[PDB]
């Protein structure tokens, strides 16, 4: 019943995670994503110093208390590392109370809505021609749905194209140019839709590059080819940012990972300035918080995204997956499959298939860490990249 | 030019602080506050794993850039533990600006704009008759402004009555009742304004406890009262929270301790639903960012009133009082004198005379930090508590 211990466990099977795992007094554990790419420690020192030791001895039943008491509790309230903290506790706690009921998480949660669960894969080329080429063997994989990035001319590296972001120990330093992106990313979607069709459900990152007006001139020019999403346009810590996009174009729009509460994104939501919500469990406080995200989006019509890139242990992925199986409002799920050395850090029964991933069934949300192996992969640093326009702007990576 | 070394110090001198020091290749150094009350570690770990090695090699002189280098390059926007590493970096290369141009550093922001700061004491008091006496002793200290809490009969335990709010090492719990609040508070000012008359300026902190129309309720009924401010009515993630208290009262309002960016206030600002702005140097991204604050409450005729608790150290205050002398739309600058311990470990020359503070001569924020005593007082965890209703909801502290 209640809490005997809780710890942090940090490891690098390939890039670096951090996890909180809570054990009660009647041995039944539960763990919870807590990784924050390229600001990891401040996570683990959150968790280690300050949280972990509060929740010895709390009855770990009680999800909803716990939640606010660290909400409320660490009086300075949100931000993405207070939240991932939050996270990893709620997605714990979560999967106890899973064990306890003796079922999968997505019956914790109501039951399935779905009996799968669909997602798309980043597609990737230094050309149009090679980010088609990516899109085809993506397509034989059983994908039914893809995110097209490609180089921009004149431009030495763009977003998405070589991957793996943290890739340095040090900030990487790249160059941006908005008006060759501007003119050269139509293309990328032209061709796909003259090679592969319109079956096909097409996705593209703008990821922050934009202001307001020239997101919506790409909207407006990529309108022909019916895009999924067009995600993340401009930086929204102004949620009226989007609010020009959305009164020119109607390519739907994606936004939402870097936020972290429901205080980033009411707005957005309530004002119908998005179609998905990206903000996944464990930047943005867990199954808790997120539930609470979904429902006010299902108001208006929007739908969950949930941002899944390797960054997200597969805690958070098992975890997603559950929520997905169960959440009405479900758009798509992000899937960048994991390093052989993550997936056996971290033993899961959820599975992917033909393009899609289907719920375990085991109780919890079915995810494990085996803490033995991941003590053979020590903490390696490694940064996000910053991006500078062509005169040195200090940009949006 | 270059930065040569940057590290952080923790010390607790009476309580616990953390500071950042940045060193350039000529060896001149400044400093900044990285202090946040009952999280301290999480931003220790920030700066020394995340900012630090990304700052070496950095032409210190790049304010700005360095500011955006790290706002942005983060990845993850805002937060209390990003936005008070980020003001500690800030604080530090604006002391280092200031001592390369020789200059005090209200100098550098467009030199001074009044010849002193003034400044309000805490009283309090289990009674009002006890707090009355501690009004009484702080006028004759020579303060102008005081803030007033006391005890409320039928409550063990109420905000800003016995001060440290961090002082258990684990949360201390409180209980609350807002209708027994709601009906006392009122008599407190009552015997404030019987006892010393109408000069005497008189603040209050609400401290988060009641919704919009419970706060509009108590300012109508403070409004004989004239107090200086009503603080921190209402929780204001949402921050359309201050809009029916700002419809339904005169009692001007403050709030935004609790905040760390311009993202947390810009439409409480521009809507016009407070006449103070709260948030300090250390948490709310340092000179470079509440500049930017400053100058947006101006043009609504909002001033500054930087929280000023023991919890932000000697080297905020100071970095405080060289803004406050330049600032054109100042308030008051809140004044929890630290512990002669504290004074030691962080020598300054920003002086107290007769009530109001006086800003410093010498080149800088006018304040350092003495390492070697630094070292004996080694960090001591301490915890900010929580409040619960009297049915054990876990409320607002
Ligand atoms: O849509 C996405 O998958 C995101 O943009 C990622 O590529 C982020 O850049 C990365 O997860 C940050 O850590
Ligand atoms: O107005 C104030 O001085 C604040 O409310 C403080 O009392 C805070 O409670 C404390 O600084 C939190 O760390
Ligand atoms: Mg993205
Ligand atoms: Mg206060």
């Amino acid at each position: 019943l209640k809490i005997r211990d809780a710890y942090t466990i940090v490891t690098c099977p390939g890039r670096n995670f951090v996890t909180l795992k809570i054990v009660t007094e009647s041995g039944t554990h539960g763990i919870g994503d807590a990784t924050l790419n390229g600001r990891e420690m401040a996570v683990a020192a959150y968790l280690d110093e300050h949280v972990v030791p509060a929740l010895i001895g709390r009855d770990a039943g009680r999800i909803e208390d716990t939640w606010q008491y660290l909400y409320r509790g660490a009086y300075w309230r949100r931000g993405p590392v207070t939240m991932t903290a939050i996270a990893a506790v709620d997605m714990a706690l979560w999967d106890i109370k899973a064990k306890a009921a003796g079922m999968p998480l997505y019956q914790l949660l109501g039951g399935k809505s779905r009996e799968r669960v669909m997602t798309y894969a980043h597609c990737t080329g230094q050309t149009i021609e090679d980010c088609l080429g990516e899109v085809a063997r993506h397509v034989e994989l059983g994908y039914r749905a893809v995110r097209v990035q490609s180089g921009v001319p004149g431009i030495e590296t763009t977003y998405g194209v070589a991957y793996e972001p943290a890739d340095s120990s040090l900030p990487a330093e790249h160059v941006w140019s908005t008006e060759k992106y501007l003119n050269h990313a139509p293309k990328l979607f032209a061709a796909v839709r003259e090679r592969f069709g319109d079956d096909l459900h097409v996705l593209h990152d703008v990821h922050h590059r934009l202001t307001p007006i020239e997101a919506a001139r790409l909207g407006k020019a990529v309108e022909p080819y019916h895009l999924f999403w067009l995600e993340d346009c401009v930086p929204a810590e102004n949620q009226e940012s989007l609010r020009l996009i959305r009164e020119h174009t109607t390519t739907p729009l994606a936004i939402g990972e870097v936020f972290n509460s429901i205080h980033d994104c009411r707005e957005l939501i309530q004002n119908q300035w998005i179609d998905y919500i990206r903000m996944p469990l464990t930047h943005g406080g867990g199954i808790t918080a997120m539930r609470r995200v979904a429902d006010l989006a299902s108001l208006y019509h929007v739908r969950t995204g949930f941002h899944g890139p390797t960054d997200l242990s597969p805690v958070c992925l098992g975890a997603a997956i559950h929520f997905d199986t169960w959440v009405p409002n479900f758009g798509i799920q992000e899937h960048m499959p994991h390093t052989d050395e993550t997936d056996a850090v971290f033993p899961h029964d959820y599975r992917f298939e033909d393009g899609h991933f289907l719920a375990g069934e085991s109780p919890g949300h079915g995810v494990d860490i085996d803490e033995e192996l991941a003590a053979k992969y020590p903490y390696e640093r490694a940064s996000l990249p910053v991006n500078r326009l062509e005169d040195g702007t200090l940009w949006h990576w």
